[PDB]
């Protein structure tokens, strides 16, 4: 996150960190087995990190718990990043609490204009890398369809959205990838791509998740 604030320990509890050996993606539980994060980071391996806070540090509050399955979205493309989500099942059920904790699915989309919630562990800077070890928050705007389009021509469709600030300096970045956008206390975004970071005119392009509840949904009923 670039040009964020500090969350502060456990007040993103849906939050998840991938680990391989290091964190290198986010995602949000959305239950007591499932995580969501973005296709584009796929891997065997992976363990799901609850709790965190300093990824380095054990403070108190941690679940480390397997994954079982990975899912990813069945139209899935590498090239385009279009249908940029997959499903994580864990090995055991999460033990949920105030700092552990779902997010919930939406309902319907939300509309430009709306704010919402970035959070991750990835970069801060726009030139050069500085990764930190604490949970970074960003507010930023859900921008409208026009202005995402016009930003990245030819390279927006139906199952993504921008958001963020068309000026500048505060936007997501590499390493918060698969983590959540999350707008009136439900999941609306998952962090997928954008040129840079933080970078005028060109803001953060995020998965739709609206789009996918009905996947979402029977997918965890038949696994
Ligand atoms: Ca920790």
């Amino acid at each position: 996150i670039v040009g964020g604030y500090t969350c502060g320990a456990n007040t993103v509890p849906y939050q998840v960190s991938l680990n391989s050996g290091y964190h290198f993606c986010g995602g949000s539980l959305i239950n007591s087995q499932w995580v969501v994060s973005a296709a584009h980071c796929y891997k065997s391996g992976i363990q799901v990190r609850l709790g965190e806070d300093n990824i380095n540090v054990v403070e108190g509050n941690e679940q480390f718990i397997s994954a079982s399955k990975s899912i990813v979205h069945p139209s899935y493309n590498s090239n385009t990043l279009n249908n940029d989500i997959m499903l994580i099942k864990l090995k055991s059920a999460a033990s949920l609490n105030s700092r552990v904790a779902s997010i919930s699915l939406p309902t319907s989309c939300a509309s430009a204009g709306t704010q919402c919630l970035i959070s991750g562990w990835g970069n801060t800077k726009s030139s050069g890398t500085s990764y930190p070890d604490v949970l970074k928050c960003l507010k930023a705007p859900i921008l409208s369809d026009s202005s995402c389009k016009s930003a990245y021509p030819g390279q927006i469709t139906s199952n993504m959205f921008c958001a963020g600030y068309l000026e500048g300096g505060k936007d997501s970045c590499q390493g918060d990838s698969g983590g959540p956008v999350v707008c009136s206390g439900k999941l609306q975004g998952i962090v997928s791509w954008g040129s840079g970071c933080a970078q005028k005119n060109k803001p953060g392009v995020y998965t739709k998740v609206c789009n996918y509840v009905s996947w979402i949904k029977q997918t965890i009923a038949s696994n």
